[PDB]
């Protein structure tokens, strides 16, 4: 076969239209199917990219030699790219994967993947001279071994794709071949999206059918989901929007229901053309489509542009199989939606009427765009800094713009609203969607609001008059106003400015003003900065995060006393409404800046719905404002806002009376050594959660667990809880805790039958009926615990624990610091083992551990050194 050799091409440019050619529909694939009678060869003008989609045709059929001779050549002469498509598996390796099912000549290695995608290249890309290479990401190619999902062939997949990137697309070798990425998947749900996407030169998304449109439905929620714009938005991470080409499907003869997608006229016998008629199809609405923010779409693709005309059959109707019949097809369907895309007002070209100012016009072209479509949807920056520009005319035409950075622009004299974008104020979406909704949604959320420009201008020295009146603006940060030395006239009232002193503002504002007043000719209308309607914002931090309290018959609360105040975006912190006032009465050379009719619960932010969590330093935990200090206690307090009740934005400790250090809960994630509790359950009774009920209940009617503290401590304090509000009369009613007395028996492989069959000592036997029970604990440093639980039911009670807790402080081998101790009695109430006046020497060292053990500010250190000098006395 000899093929022939590039053929000049005119650049692509969008609005593009794309085809999947099924090959076993050209006349050449197959000469035995008589009915076969399309060609590829035939395709018109206004398919840009011609995909060829193999299935079906045998290596040897003539079409492969009929593609590289005269399909190739016929359609780059009109300027259409023919692409192969190729299933994501061939990257893989693994079943059906084309070239890699050769893993001994391209093995999975850095080097063998290297090899794989210089094969593949050459195998589906130059060995006809093709235009370019589609990557086919659905499940239907996922990669698999032996019929099952291969994560490990998805993972060789991204390295494949990689090094294809390197050989052809915008980052290859050959720039002159596309390489083209299509998908079913939402980009997160795209394994090869984050590291292919610097590769590709388009994304396809295959969106066929009503749920491609609209999206998939939420049953729950009521909601669409993954719908167009969300499906754009998810990609808009990694692609330009001129890179977003989105399809729909013709349809395919004699296909099964889950192939039926209505993209196409559905047949009418009353008008047999109906097929080729495209007003108010799927398709016509997926070539009129733009996403709201970014830019305009690259194009839209057709699946089985052989099937273009033919009318799809009728949802509920007897059958048509006449539409089954091939025929040979004029791909009207495909010209005029090529035509609908271009000539929609999106894809018309900026010129001269838009931005008069051509050192402009070529700034906003290079940046934005040269679409129309695009002043309509740009999302980012915009930075004027050719000081050629003697004209901002048009600039009100940009209505979405994050950033608006004028620089260096000397020949500007005046800035206000006609000459500044058209978001410089709060506005409203007024793009409509094209696209049909979820008539069980009633979806008509009323026009998101747009983001307002942040404007950034410096150098501006020759601006005379900067009117920035009634924008709404949140702050002046961005204008460098010392380099504005020819201001005369400055409007920013009516805006949300905090001018307080010290802030940033303040000095931008005073910067200007000094510039106005040396100027002179100052009247009032010359430097105007009233009616402003600062934003009060919640506190980042607040001012009280240590109270001491001495111990009295009083309740305080917590809320008022730690957690108040509002702020602006400046700092400037307002406790109260008299506070407020005086904020109010601020004068800027003797003028007040802040709105009279902008009283304080306007401006002032609101504490409802914050939640408490005072937790003491035995752990029990309450959510009331109010505390009481009769009793001696020291309390960690942490306050909530409605928006996040995992993560406190604000907390401090408030100490009554005398310090106590906060203990632990020892018993925090303690592993499951033995009892007969359901272990499922057993665990969740050490997570956390004290509303635990994803089913806490360890048996029928009497459980009990031997667990191991994770990292033994001092223990000072248990608790325990009942199926919080849940239940009640099914509560535990008798409880035994027991600690394990340091005898390990000779068999520490095993720790399971040792511990079922020892002597325990019991800390504690409870016996009573209350939702949560605590108490104190006697210095206990036992690493090893059963708790026996029993709620004094029938056989099959189902006895339930949601969270235990054994509390004290984190001393590692506190277990030994109590043997010691316990044998320092053993020996001084009884004279004369060693006794002379050492034992008083020993009594005051006993003493100073007990001490320093029950002690409410425990010092770990104190004691060891305490405990290690107590050893150091009987040896001698
Ligand atoms: C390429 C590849 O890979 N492939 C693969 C595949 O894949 C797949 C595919 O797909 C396609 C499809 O598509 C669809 O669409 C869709 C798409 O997909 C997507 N995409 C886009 C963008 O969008 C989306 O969606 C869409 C829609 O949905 C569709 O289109 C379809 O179509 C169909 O359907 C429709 C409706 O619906 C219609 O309309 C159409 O038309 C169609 O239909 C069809 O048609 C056809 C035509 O005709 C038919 O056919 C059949 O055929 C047969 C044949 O046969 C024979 C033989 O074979 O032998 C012949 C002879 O002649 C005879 N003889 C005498 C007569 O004497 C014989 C007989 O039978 C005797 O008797 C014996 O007994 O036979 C027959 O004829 C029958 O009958 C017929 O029927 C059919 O049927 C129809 N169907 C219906 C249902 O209707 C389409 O289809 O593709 C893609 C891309 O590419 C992918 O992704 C997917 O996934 O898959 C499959 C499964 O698995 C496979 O298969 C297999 O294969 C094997 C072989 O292979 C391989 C290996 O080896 O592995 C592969 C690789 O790669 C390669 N390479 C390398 C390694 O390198 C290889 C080579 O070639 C060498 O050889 C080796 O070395 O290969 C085996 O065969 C097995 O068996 C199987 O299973 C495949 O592969
Ligand atoms: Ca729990």
């Amino acid at each position: 076969m000899k093929v022939p050799e590039k053929i000049p091409m005119k650049p692509l440019k969008g609005p593009l239209y794309g085809g999947y050619f099924r090959t076993w529909h050209d006349k050449t694939s197959d000469p035995a199917e008589k009915d076969k009678v399309n060609s590829m060869g035939e395709l018109p003008k206004e398919v840009d990219l011609a995909f060829v989609f193999h299935d079906w045709t045998k290596d040897y059929s003539l079409f492969w030699q009929e593609l590289a001779t005269k399909h190739v050549p016929t359609l780059n002469k009109q300027g259409t790219r023919v692409i192969r498509t190729i299933p994501w598996r061939f990257l893989a390796g693994g079943d059906h994967s084309g070239i890699a099912e050769d893993a001994q000549k391209y093995p999975n290695t850095p080097e063998g993947n290297k090899a794989l995608a210089k094969a593949i290249v050459d195998e589906y890309v130059y060995k006809y001279n093709l235009d370019g290479l589609d990557v086919m990401i659905e499940r239907d190619s996922i990669p698999k071994v032996n019929k099952e999902e291969s994560k490990e062939g998805i993972e060789r997949s991204i390295q494949v794709f990689e090094e294809i990137g390197k050989l052809i697309g915008p980052k290859g070798a050959d720039k002159s071949r596309l390489f083209i990425m299509d998908s079913t998947y939402m980009a997160d749900k795209n394994p090869l999206i984050e590291r292919g996407a610097p590769y590709i030169d388009l994304l396809l998304v295959q969106v066929y059918g009503t749920q491609g449109e609209k999206g998939g439905f939420d049953n729950a929620n009521h909601k669409a989901v993954d719908t167009m714009e969300e499906r754009w938005e998810s990609y808009s991470k990694y692609i330009r929007p001129e890179q977003y080409m989105v399809g729909f499907s013709f349809y395919e003869e004699k296909a099964n229901s889950g192939n039926l997608w209505y993209d196409v006229n559905v047949e009418d016998d009353t008008n047999p053309n109906i097929g080729s008629e495209i007003k108010g199809t799927r398709a016509e609405r997926y070539a009129k489509w733009q996403p709201k923010t970014g830019g305009v779409k690259g194009g839209i693709f057709s699946y089985g542009i052989d099937r273009d005309g033919v009318a799809h059959p009728k949802k509920n109707g007897p059958k048509t199989p006449d539409l089954d019949k091939i025929v040979k097809s004029d791909y009207k369907v495909s010209k005029a939606l090529k035509k609908v895309m271009e000539n929609d007002k999106s894809y018309e070209l900026i010129d001269q009427k838009d931005f008069p100012d051509k050192a402009l016009r070529e700034a906003v072209i290079a940046q934005v765009g040269s679409r129309r479509g695009n002043l309509e949807r740009f999302n980012g920056t915009l930075r004027l800094d050719n000081p050629d520009i003697k004209s901002l005319e048009g600039l009100n035409k940009l209505k979405k713009l994050a950033k608006l950075e004028l620089i260096g622009l000397s020949q500007i004299t005046k800035l206000d609203s006609s000459v500044l974008p058209e978001n410089i104020k709060p506005t409203k979406d007024t793009l409509v969607s094209v696209l049909e909704t979820y008539k069980n949604d009633d979806r008509k959320e009323e026009a998101k609001a747009i983001p307002q420009v942040a404007l950034t201008i410096s150098g501006l020295t020759g601006l005379k008059e900067l009117n920035l009146a009634g924008f709404d603006r949140d702050s002046l940060a961005g204008i460098d106003a010392a380099s504005l030395t020819s201001l005369e006239k400055v409007d920013l009232s009516s805006n949300k400015l905090d001018l307080a002193a010290g802030t940033e503002n303040r000095q931008i504002l005073d910067t200007m003003l000094a510039t106005v007043t040396k100027h002179g000719g100052v009247s009032e209308k010359t430097f105007v900065f009233d009616h402003q309607k600062p934003t009060g914002l919640y506190p980042d931090t607040y001012g009280t995060k240590s109270l001491q309290l001495p111990v009295a018959n009083d309740t305080i609360d917590l809320q008022a006393k730690l957690l108040f105040g509002t702020v602006t975006n400046q700092g400037t912190l307002i406790n109260s409404e008299a506070d407020y006032k005086a904020y109010q009465e601020q004068e800027i050379a003797g003028h007040r800046f802040v709105d009279s009719s902008y009283d304080y619960k306007a401006f002032a932010v609101t504490y409802k719905d914050y939640k408490i969590k005072v937790t003491d330093s035995t752990l029990g935990v309450t959510d009331h404002k109010d505390l009481s200090t009769s009793k001696e206690e020291t309390y960690k307090v942490e306050f909530f806002s409605p928006i996040n009740s995992t993560k406190p934005v604000h907390e401090a400790k408030i100490v009554v009376g005398e310090e106590k250090t906060m203990m632990v809960n020892l018993a925090e994630g303690a592993t499951i050594i033995g009892g007969d509790a359901d272990p499922t359950n057993a665990k969740k009774v050490f997570d956390g959660l004290l509303n635990n009920d994803t089913t806490t209940l360890s048996t029928s009617n009497k459980a009990s667990i031997i667990f191991e503290l994770k990292e033994p401590g001092l223990v000072k304090h248990w608790r325990f809880f009942n199926d919080s509000k849940i239940s009640k009369a099914d509560y535990i009613k008798e409880a035994k805790l027991e600690a394990f007395v340091g005898h390990l028996e000779d068999s520490s492989k095993v720790k399971d039958s040792l511990e079922k069959s020892t002597e325990w000592v019991t800390v504690s036997d409870y016996s009573g009926e209350a939702q949560e029970f605590s108490q104190p604990l006697n210095n206990i440093g036992a690493k090893y615990w059963r708790i026996t639980i029993d709620n004094k039911k029938s056989q099959y009670g189902y006895v339930s624990l949601p969270e235990l807790q054994i509390i004290g402080h984190r001393l590692p081998e506190a277990a030994t610091v109590m043997t010691t101790m316990a044998a320092a009695e053993e020996l001084s109430q009884q004279k004369d083992k060693f006794s002379q006046e050492q034992l008083k020497e020993l009594e005051v060292k006993v003493a100073a551990l007990k001490a320093a053990l029950d002690n409410k500010m425990f010092n770990a250190d104190t004691i060891n050194a305490s405990f290690a000098d107590v050893k150091a006395y009987i040896d001698k």
